């Protein structure tokens, strides 16, 4: 499985192009490429032009640009809202560190008879229609992506999650373990499955959160504060569709969100809190404290200096399911020149992230739903870190090659 990321640096664009050209004409010499990648670690101060190319496959045209001087902070965004699709991650399964993560996850769900790998390796179009399947798979993949990133020594300066994403976030913050985090996905899924709730629904709507609060029919609530003029509403299905229709009729923006007839982050879920709280309290014994890096979207800023806030307990994670997603409010804290990575099997939030952030923020997705080959895509993403001054050596992602 030849494909490699090559990164380059130099005091002139032409230096980098020439460099990339050489790697291209030595595509199959891994010892050589590994060397080139070690070389590229050079301050913009010294060598203000950086470039990259993914050798193997064809998103492989080179990218070169001038890097600006200085420190840029790295931010992890973990998506959650339904980023599932038939064949997630088989793409990335070629990276041993990734495959090893997922198998390590399988270990956590060996009981309950579920193989996340079997799930991903599956080929049934209905396979991810199951809530528990999706939930675990989503979180599995996020952990994998996190592990890939961490192997290149990438420590995030800030972490922000969205619904289920706050589980991944815990893992990223080193609050939850792989075992802990994966079961959190499982139980959250299982408790819901078992509940057999009425028919619910959710919808993205181009009103303000306040306007949403006011204009909302009874039983239908604002659920996710995605941006300043985008909010996902949530409640019993009948009225959710009725609302989205009236809204379209009057030229507001209004896109259904597939969620399996479910009203998440609403009173509906309140039913499932006590069972979930039970199970999770078993899984997260001696809960760990959350760091200042990890901004919470379940709890609002004002009650952050708080006990529920203090740690990522079963109490914290149950609250997440019930409480609304205060995402935009967290985004407000991401600084001006942040590099931001969407950690998710699909980059659903790219739109909202771009919208709720500034030209000087750089936003990098790591996977695209149904992409020809997500390794290429992910590698490209890693290339983009280079172009943005972040030091991330791809050599780490592949087997070593010393002494030819």
């Amino acid at each position: 499985q030849s494909m490699r990321l090559l990164r380059a640096s130099g005091r002139t664009p032409e230096a980098v192009q020439k460099l990339l050209e050489q790697g291209l004409r030595h595509s199959q010499d891994l010892a050589f490429l590994s060397m080139l990648n070690d070389i590229a670690a050079v301050p913009a101060t010294a060598m203000p032009f950086r470039g990259y190319a993914v050798l193997g496959g064809e998103r492989g045209g080179p990218e070169v640009q001038q890097v600006p001087a200085g420190e840029r902070p790295l931010w992890f965004i973990c998506s959650g809202m339904g980023t599932q699709w038939r064949g997630m991650g088989l793409s990335l399964m070629r990276l041993d560190r990734f495959r090893d993560s997922i198998l390590r996850s399988d270990e956590a769900v060996k009981p309950f008879g579920l193989k996340v790998s079997q799930l991903l390796l599956s080929t049934d179009e209905s396979t991810f229609d199951d809530i528990v399947h999706s939930f675990v798979s989503l979180t599995a993949i996020q952990i994998g992506l996190i592990d890939l990133l961490s192997c290149m020594g990438l420590r995030p300066d800030g972490i922000v999650g969205h619904s289920l994403g706050e589980v991944a976030c815990g893992y990223a913050d080193g609050c939850l373990s792989q075992e802990e985090a994966v079961l959190a996905a499982y139980w959250r899924g299982q408790c819901i499955k078992e509940a057999h709730l009425p028919p619910g629904a959710m919808a993205a709507v181009g009103l303000s959160w306040e306007e949403c609060k006011q204009r909302c029919p009874p039983g239908v609530v604002p659920a996710c504060h995605n941006s300043k003029d985008t909010v996902t509403i949530s409640g019993p299905q009948a009225p959710v569709f009725e609302f989205v229709e009236q809204l379209r009729k009057e030229g507001v923006f209004a896109k259904e969100v597939r969620t399996g007839g479910m009203a998440f982050h609403s009173y509906f879920m309140e039913a499932i809190a006590p069972p979930l709280l039970q199970e999770l309290k078993k899984v997260i014994r001696e809960p760990k404290p959350r760091s200042a890096r990890w901004l919470s979207t379940s709890i609002p800023e004002a009650q952050w200096h708080s006990s529920l806030a203090r740690t990522s307990s079963a109490e914290y994670n149950v609250n997440n399911l019930v409480s609304p997603v205060l995402f935009q409010e967290a985004l407000w804290h991401v600084p001006e020149h942040a590099v931001v990575l969407e950690i998710a099997p699909h980059a659903l939030l790219q739109a909202v992230l771009k919208r709720g952030l500034k030209p000087s923020c750089t936003i990098i997705p790591l996977m695209k739903k149904d992409h020809r080959d997500n390794l290429e895509f992910f590698l490209a993403g890693i290339g983009r870190l280079h172009l943005s001054g972040i030091d991330a050596n791809p050599n780490a992602l592949f087997p070593p090659v010393e002494f030819p």
